[PDB]
């Protein structure tokens, strides 16, 4: 009992230190093409069967590849990421790590989110960014960054992340593909569950990229016109989109005038002082009865041990790593920034999807 | 609800991809000195108090340091690693990330396992190895290593781990300190929970280092003599230990004669053929009724979703990453190695601590 408490404590400590193993194993199973074979399978498949289906090339050590994949999948099975069944081996099977016993694996429902197909909703492009080595290396440098009051990313690479992307075309692509993926999913869910675009004549999308988000919204709200507001080098590359003015500039200088401003994953990149500048520009830009629509996660008031709360605090540490002073906020924190920027004590919150809320502040 | 099912599924997918954040956060809290302040505190302490207690040097941006630490500990609290209490701030406090509310933190029981200073009951040296950048970087190269049937470490660094350690003095130290730490903990638990040293006249300790393990065992069993059998260059550096003879040699060539041979975390580094060679050298070194004592994890016959099983399969993946063909084994697998090496069909297993079993095979 006391023996067992000591034992359980030590095992929990080791579990806490080893949490990187699941993500890194999933990454390999995806990259090998094995996850996609699980996703299109009609039945449970052995590691040998999955390797044969995923990998076109002749392998130099095919049995060793098979036994390594078996071990990767066994581990994922113990975490319920895949389903496993075990059958007795008749004869010799060198493609299982256990001579006696052959495992076959099937996808769990969660695995659809790892689809490379793209056809239904997947978060694989976002996951490619989450586990990108460039970004992961920053997490090893938190200590020194904290002692300097700096972003771990900047301590690691010597410049802010957004500048770094200008210097690294491949990472720039990873980052933009991740953002576009998350944006597509959230915009679809917004159109299903959120009613705050009703009645709007003009929506200003800050960071609107090539105008795809506005295009999708305008598709549900045919009367609405859009202002796609983004940096000049972005706006330069945007093709014409029906009903949308592409406008270049900086949101710290000015925001175009409209009936609502959309801020999707913008404010969490910035400290309070910077957020108040943005929101003051929103305030001055809006017409009366106008709204800022903020699409962000919302951290709870206290550190609750729920899946949703842990997710929000994990994004907070991602913002800490990436930006230092970027951060996730509580509902109260968002309201306080809004009030500092001049908005009224009128607050709407609508839950959208995957920890994202739509928060609305009104002039 | 199909909506809520889809939402939970997606959040779960993201949780699975992000599991590295907790280990990296724990590493930073340890490195900063904050964890050791939690361990010695008399009461809950704010991030500001903890940074003041942990960091003697003046910081360039001390308020930013404190808010970052607050965010690291808030995340850990959401994972039950520390306890958190929240009190209303009177005045203005800019060393909490939430200006309304100041959190204070206290160690949970698990935190004692992260203690510095080589203290009683810590796995910190082992943890240093677990989260070492050189060793972690191999986990990014699993896909390509599988395709070649190679160890990820060897794919990453261009040679096996044991060879590479010879060329990297800091990493060699990290490795040996980790092994020594785990050995110390397990040896103390053995002396508490394991019977099998009783009646032994001579115990051979393969990989016995400087003879510390045999020294501890002799502490309890005064009439037992020890042979410390390690690589010649390790033996060269071992100071005399009463009742222990230091002997240099390859365990692949032979093993010194004794009443028992101890193999701790040896077999799991090696494939079946290499294990059978070691155990056959053990068999020749023993007389009838001599024993091999194997200290290893034991993986279950099916991938059970337990804390214990997940820990054993995680070590299996560590072996895959480090050695490729090193692996964790089932009880059946260990029995089948012993019988191949000539041992009798006579098998004892005693659970020790932190997933380690003592398995005994008899000649
Ligand atoms: N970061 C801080 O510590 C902090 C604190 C207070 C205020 N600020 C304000 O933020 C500035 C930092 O930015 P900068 O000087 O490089 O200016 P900038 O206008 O070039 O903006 C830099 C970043 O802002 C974002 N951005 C700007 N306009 C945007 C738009 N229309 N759509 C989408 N994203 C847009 C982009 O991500 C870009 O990389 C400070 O100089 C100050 O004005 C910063
Ligand atoms: N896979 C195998 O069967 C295998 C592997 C390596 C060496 N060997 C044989 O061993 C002989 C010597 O070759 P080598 O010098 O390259 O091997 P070695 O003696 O260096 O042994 C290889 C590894 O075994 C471990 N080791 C060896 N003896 C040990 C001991 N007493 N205590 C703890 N760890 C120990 C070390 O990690 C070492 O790096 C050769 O005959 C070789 O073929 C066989
Ligand atoms: O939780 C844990 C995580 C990792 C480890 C590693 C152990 C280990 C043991 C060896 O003999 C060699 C090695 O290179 C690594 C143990 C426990
Ligand atoms: O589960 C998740 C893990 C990581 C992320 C990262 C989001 C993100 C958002 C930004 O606006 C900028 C950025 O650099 C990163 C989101 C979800
Ligand atoms: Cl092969
Ligand atoms: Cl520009
Ligand atoms: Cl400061």
């Amino acid at each position: 009992s006391a023996r067992n408490e000591e034992d359980e404590s030590c095992m929990f400590a080791l579990k806490l230190l080893g949490g990187f193993a699941v993500p890194f194993t999933i990454k390999a199973v995806i990259e090998l093409g094995v996850m996609d074979q699980l996703l299109t399978a009609e039945r449970a498949m052995s590691a040998e069967e999955l390797v044969a289906a995923a990998v076109a090339a002749q392998l130099p050590r095919p049995e060793v590849a098979c036994t390594m994949v078996d071990r990767l999948l066994r581990f994922l099975a113990s975490h319920s990421v895949v389903r496993c069944t075990t059958e007795v081996v008749v004869g010799t099977d060198d493609a299982t790590t256990t001579t006696c016993c052959r495992r076959s694996y099937a996808a769990s429902p969660v695995c659809k989110w790892f689809a490379r197909n793209g056809v239904e909703d997947s978060v694989l492009p976002l996951g490619m960014m989450i586990l990108n080595k460039t970004f992961l290396d920053s997490w090893q440098n938190i200590t020194d960054a904290v002692l300097e009051g700096a972003a771990p990313f900047e301590k690691t690479y010597g410049m802010p992340m957004f500048e770094y992307l200008s210097t690294n075309g491949p990472l720039n692509t990873v980052f933009h593909e991740a953002m576009a993926n998350h944006s597509m999913i959230i915009t679809k869910k917004l159109l299903k569950f959120f009613r705050g675009f009703e009645g709007l004549d003009v929506l200003v999308d800050v960071g609107g990229g090539n105008g795809t988000t506005l295009q999708m919204i305008r598709g549900q709200y045919k009367n609405m016109r859009g202002i796609n507001y983004d940096l000049p080098h972005v706006i330069a590359q945007a093709a014409p989109v029906e009903g949308v003015e592409h406008v270049g500039g900086s949101m710290f200088d000015n925001i175009p005038r409209g009936n609502a401003v959309l801020l999707k994953w913008i404010l969490h990149d910035w400290d309070d002082k910077a957020c108040i500048k943005i929101l003051k520009n929103c305030y001055t830009a809006l017409h009366v009865r106008g709204k800022v629509i903020v699409l962000e996660y919302v951290v709870p008031d206290e550190p609750e041990p729920t899946l949703a709360a842990q997710g929000a605090f994990e994004l907070d540490l991602t913002m800490l790593v990436t930006f230092g002073s970027g951060k996730e906020r509580t509902q109260r924190e968002f309201s306080e920034l809004a009030m500092e920027a001049g908005f009224s004590r009128e607050f709407k919150a609508t839950y959208i999807f995957a920890n994202v809320w739509a928060l609305e502040f009104t002039k």
